[PDB]
């Protein structure tokens, strides 16, 4: 009959365009969805989902970023109610997310396959595993071609640190392109390289991720990492109802991001 | 004690930043916030509102947008317990919210100032209260200017949607200058023009509205109307306050906009 999302009420791209995806699969379903937005702690987490089993709720989405350590909080021991996780922690909790690693190779070979090697990282916030393992996709493929690891910065997700972080990059000019971990910092980023007097592509490549709806109309129209947030959510609700009618445990499922090619990046100049 | 907020999960800017005032304004007072996220119906607003008096709240703010016609829905004489409104239908209701007609007059005056004649809008989403007012303002400062309004094409409040009307506006380049009437649609223009060739502000001055966070990043920096959300959710607490403690039904505030002043206008060329 209905079935139950819990998400965060944030301006960070992801959960609204996730709760896209929801509704469009759980009406396609016959479902209703019941939300409750809650903050960023775990006693909210349990007791949402306690307020929402009082509902005649069929089956629960968790958005809201947990851990890797969802299990021993009793939050995954405690609930055996289908409950699917849109967060990293499979060690038999059944999951769905982006390969966020996979993403940070394809930005990371894309330039190496054009040529750069000086490719700096304007990485994001430590606490979130999303921008830890696009920093190790980033080192892993530089590594993979015989190349060590150029400078990093670390943002925090907004225009305003990538464009901090880029002026503080340009200091120290050894760089031919920069991977900044997601569009609105790239925004900052672009904005720092103009400022400079530097062109896009042809002095500097600059690579993004999300593919926010906005990143095609950056200047120059942005090369980044496709995160399909409508296909989570829409596989969120399709992994929940199989454990719904009755199935074993699914695999965790892991979605791969595509890299959609723009204006943004070219061959390094000589 | 508790404070309970209605809202929409949605993408577009306002409703998370105004919740950010809502949480420091709580929080100060000594007041926890009870979230409730519905979707845009006026059957889940009374009935969250239902929910919502379960649990023990003092005084519960509206963020979802209703109408100019709250009170004929049996949705304020139904509420009696204290409610404030977020959105503009004062004939007894105690609303606050933004002078969109204000902001939108700052973003002409300040093109006609700088001698622009041919100051064409890009405006909002036709059902968006907003919208329409924004696009009163424009018209009323340039017949007051003593001109007929130039070219209005309308977008939906996405980058994509500037570009589209930019480009056909560029069918008939008559104008020196834009007002869009928001952020995201600026960005679409700025690729719109730039694409043609033109300079910004050098051919072509820009405005916008909503001064979200990455405006200041654009390519030039956006000139655009701020819209203060997190104090919009600060004074919906203070005014919340004096109706959870007893005292009258205070005037509908309104919140004056500020022009920000970056680097995307310039007198007309020659």
């Amino acid at each position: 009959h209905t079935i139950g999302v819990v998400t965060t009420g944030l301006s960070f791209y992801g959960p609204s365009q996730i709760l896209v995806g929801i509704e469009r699969a759980a009406r396609e379903h016959g479902y209703s969805l019941l939300l409750a937005t809650v903050h960023e702690d775990p006693d909210e987490v349990e007791e949402a989902i306690n307020t929402l089993r009082e509902r005649r709720v069929d089956g629960i989405i968790i958005v809201a970023p947990h851990n890797s350590e969802e299990e021993a909080q009793l939050a995954q021991e405690a609930g055996v109610p289908p409950v699917v996780f849109l967060s990293a922690q499979p060690p038999g909790v059944p999951t769905v997310s982006v390969d966020q690693y996979a993403g940070a190779r394809l930005a990371t070979e894309h330039l190496l396959d054009l040529g750069h090697r000086r490719i700096a990282l304007i990485t994001g916030p430590q606490d979130w595993l999303e921008a830890r393992e696009r920093l190790q996709g980033w080192r892993e493929a530089l590594a993979e071609a015989g190349l060590p690891p150029p400078a990093v910065l670390q943002g925090d997700w907004s225009a305003a640190s990538g464009y901090e972080a880029a002026r503080q990059l340009l200091e120290q000019p050894d760089f031919t392109a920069i991977f900044a971990a997601n569009d609105q910092m790239a925004l900052g980023v672009l904005r720092a390289l103009h400022e400079r007097g530097l062109r896009v592509p042809d002095d500097v490549s600059v690579v993004g991720f999300d593919d926010i709806p906005e990143s095609a109309y950056f200047h120059p129209p942005l090369t980044t990492v496709r995160q399909d947030f409508e296909e989570l959510g829409r596989q969120a609700v399709e992994q929940l109802l199989e454990m719904i009618e009755g199935e074993e445990p699914p695999p965790p499922a892991v979605l791969p991001p595509e890299l959609i090619v723009r204006e943004s990046t070219a061959p390094p100049e000589n």
